[PDB]
């Protein structure tokens, strides 16, 4: 029932990454640190800072051995369109996963069942697929990227010093 | 069992229509001839001929009192963006309903359960909410708007001329 | 759930085809494009234009490797009589399948349960038995054979090609 | 669970009788003697001698207060066409009921499930809707209308002589 | 679920035939024509004309290769007694099957459930066990053996000479004259 | 599960009694002692000694207020025929119930399901419908009528003198 | 459904028989005529004439090759006490089976469910374990031992002579 | 699911008490303290010390308002016979309930299913029918009547009290 | 399925707050901002800073109108003992709820089913009972109190003016 | 239904014993006499007389080859704290098992479901893991340690002398 300290479930989703489409599965995450950054919808007026802030810290995340996977219930097709429309989103070098089925979102118990959109949840996952940190916020409340990085560092220190 | 000659089910969806966001329910379809034009996805590399062909026949559809509802599992936000970025979709003066939940799509039994996208379906609906014509096609196979237009005229004629 | 992109189910019906009584099954549709043209009843006062239009395009459909199967819940005996009586139905050189059991009609979820008659539904089926197009209409709303033929041409092109990627003409 | 000495179940079928379409129900049978003459199909290659043989005795049946209801799984539309087609079927003054649903045929346990056609069965039914005689035969074994008339007269004698 | 054109179901009953008792099963009906002649009860005040009619045609039936099995829910013991008591039944040289379980009567869907007696029914069966003719009547409505015998000869003709049924082709456009 | 000390269930059967057909129901057994004497079949080769033995003791049973009901799955029609044919069965002045439905036989859980014949069982029933004595035997094993009479006298004694225990004394 | 002409079911009960305790199973009944004499309870105020009557006929039952099994829901301990406490029960040389579980009683469909006691039922069982005679009575209605013996002789004669009446 | 702190279930059994036969129900336990003293069987070779030990404290138990109910799967008839045969059981002036149907034994989850006999269990019950103390022992492990009597006094002391808090 | 933006479920737990035992229910949280600070166990060799960190920021939380509810599967009796034992836990002015049934913990989907202890989860709740923020970490990975304060301020800002 | 004369279930619990944490399973009980002394909670105001009474008899329980396991739905961490906070509990040299899951408690059908605390039950278990004696009491009704010892001696005697005349 509690998702913390449990293994991520298998998936197969299409994504957009650096001007091309790819297929991403649980096989790709294993052996590496992973960040599943869920959010409600592309092309929303509200707050694209969240994705842009993570894009500003991406070279630090690559040095720390972390992959970022932005996820929403929109298709990989619209991620490509949104990546060309907005200069905040255009900075994103990491994968933007499309989840129209809601299967990846439902593996993390993160669906707004009334809206058909994912809640603003972030899941730090280790090389064995175990979820080490969770952070969820309501609509309008932002997640600051510096706090994410602190939990990544904190999880990595605990990984090598039990 | 078939959806032909059954009543449409209740729904509540957000939609984009002529530069403005609106909520559309089954109450809005009551008393109106309604075309529910389902399609898989916005921003695909497939040509937007199906939707553009309906847009070319929209003045003719307006003379028959027909409301067109383009439906996909994309958000109404994504519909606005597509309407701005595409030359063919910019012509659309009819409602583009967003269906992220899939509730509207599942009311017409029209989901691709593997993909989370609607199949290419067209449902002609009369003022009492009764489905008079159904047209479904596999991916790639387009549907003709003048054929849809012919089907609406026939449905209106049958309603107006009981028995022959 | 939709019948689109599903495999057709097995059947064994008797049919009238251009003088002979024959038996048709799902085996006969394998390796061939197929059209299952459901209609309500023989000897009604509704115009048979639908079945006559398909007969006019039957040369072209045969060259496209397409078999046509007109279906109703009447018997193959009744089809023969209607083929002799009606001047429009006399044109058809394709199979008129009889489905008094309603088994073939119920495979395509096309029964008017109250009437015991099939709804007005055309199904385009490919060589692997997969339904590529569906068209259903209420009483009095005809279907166009030119539209049907355009879809078959489209379905054959799409089967022979990958997903479409638009040029600069649209 | 034999049908003999059981009441006929309700029905509502379209029928053809002397150049017009009418609706027949169980309400139309009550008060009068009835013959439910089931047969396989219209427009068959097999002779309509059985149906014409009842037509030859129909004036005699009407003297005895006996209605004839010829039943089949074809529509009432095909009955009209077959009535104008065949000289033998043109003699039919009685109702030709259409049973495309098979409901009337199934009430008499008379459906060939493999073929969707009624078997060659004749039922004699009294004014209270009670089945007094049953006759079913295979394809090519004839039903003698003279034997049918004997059984009705026998049944009518028994009704008046407890 | 019509019984016509269906195979007869297996049975095992005790019967009386020509002053002795025998067991009869479905295997005894193989390769021969069979008449199953159901009736309500022995020792009733109703006319025994129906069993006598078949006994009068039994010499003719045996020449057509047709066995007769009279059946009721009475015992084979009771059948013997009635064969000694009544001169009409005393004529019967065919088997009188007892069916106190009702299993044979229920195989032919012929039981009066409220009475525990078989209805007045005649079933014609071919060498392959397939029911070719069914006749059922109420109390007092007779069955004449001449009509039965006609149907047997018709069933035998159709078996030996299939496709020689009356053609509707002496009528409508195409004719044979 | 046992039928002892349970009430007899409702029934309606046609019967033969002294050259006359009559209907017998549970209402006819009310307020009187009743013996239900089940047996397999009329016209059997087995000796009908059991029915003849009850016939001999029938006067005694009538003086004790006891009605006897012979039961089998044969019809009342065959009971009449068996009554005139057999010398032993001609002595029967009591009711011979027919049970071709098997309903009365199954109320006493006494049907040989594979034969469609009742087992050879005797049930003693009091004025209130309560079964006071059961006796069931296999084929060949005979039931004694003088033992049946002793059981009825004991049942009638216990009904009249309940709360009776064993005595003891001397001197 | 009738229990006549059905095979007895397996059981395992402790029993009292002539000064000592023994275990009785269905295997001990194989190949022999058996009488299962069920009764309600030990130490009741009703006369034990039933059991005593069977004890009086025991020499004749041994001649016929019959095992008598007196059965109640009391324990074999209670059977021992009753055997030394009553003159009529002290005559009993046959096995007194205890059935506190009620499994033996329920195998013969003979339990008074609201009392937890067996009904007054006698079952005659042949060498193949098949029940050939049943007899049940209410309280106060005695079972005759001469009648029981007559039925055993009839059962043995029919077993040995198939067909003849 | 422990039986502790649960209300006793309805029952209707016959019993031997001091020469008389009587009927005992759950109605008879209302408004009084009760001891249900289960045991396996009458007339066994096992010493009946447990029942005689409780009989010696019965005078003290009655002054405390405590009824004793010895229970086994044997009949009330068998209790009467056992009462006369043994000198130890002759001391018992409390009710000896028979439970041949086994319902009262099964109400306290105390049946040896494959033997058809009750286990060696003691259940102390208060005036509201709530079970305050349970004791179960295997074969040949005796129960102390003095220990039972201590628990009753404690249960009566605590009955008229809230949560205990130690003085030190 | 997601707990975020859902109402808190009813509860009734015994708590220890400033030297007295009090019963806390959902009705006590109604009309006020609430923080449900879950943790594994009392008397652990693990860092007790997490509880003391919140106690150091408690004056600032009281100005913002925030009630803190520390929750574990230990008894309220145990919380009292731990409040007397450790000088770090002695600083705690706020209510320490005991949850031996696991009912309150299972309302927030926060039970380690194999351990019978609550995970290190923090739930910010508004006056209407709606969960506005969630934070869960594994064993060893701490939660800083300054981030909790920012999420409360951000949640309050969004409540005052949504736009 | 009855838990008497049944084998104990497998378990895995953390425990405190003489300033040291250890794991205890059913493997540790195999081949030994075991007393499972359940109780509701640590740091309650109720007197700890029960546990202190068993502590006074632990030396002779150890001579008899008997292990004592105090069990509660508290943690092994709280047991350490409670051992250093109370003079009565400080006497305990036997294992104090923590059962926060309630699994061990539920194996003995001893959970107060509405409270989440074990009932006041004592289970004597032989070297084959078979439950020979059960004692459950309501709150306030104390369990006597000398009676427990008297039962253990009887249980050991019956094991060493199977079957008896008297």
């Amino acid at each position: 029932m509690s998702l913390i300290n449990t293994k991520i479930k298998p998936f197969k989703n299409q994504a957009f990454k650096n001007g091309e489409f790819i297929e991403i599965t649980e096989k790709d995450t294993e052996g590496r640190w992973s960040v599943f950054f869920f959010y409600p919808a592309d092309f929303t007026f509200v707050c694209p800072t969240e994705l842009g802030d993570v894009a500003d810290h991406y070279e630090e995340l690559q040095k720390l051995g972390v992959d970022v996977y932005a996820v929403s219930t929109d298709t990989h097709f619209t991620h490509k369109a949104w990546h060309s429309s907005s200069e905040t989103i255009a900075k994103i070098k990491y994968a933007m996963i499309g989840d129209p089925t809601g299967a990846l979102t439902r593996n993390f118990d993160n669906m707004r069942e009334d809206e058909g959109l994912a809640d603003r949840a972030t899941f730090v996952v280790d090389p064995q697929g175990i979820i080490q940190a969770i952070e969820v916020t309501a609509e309008g409340i932002g997640r600051d990227a510096s706090d994410l990085l602190r939990k990544i560092k904190a999880a990595q220190y605990v990984a090598s010093h039990p």
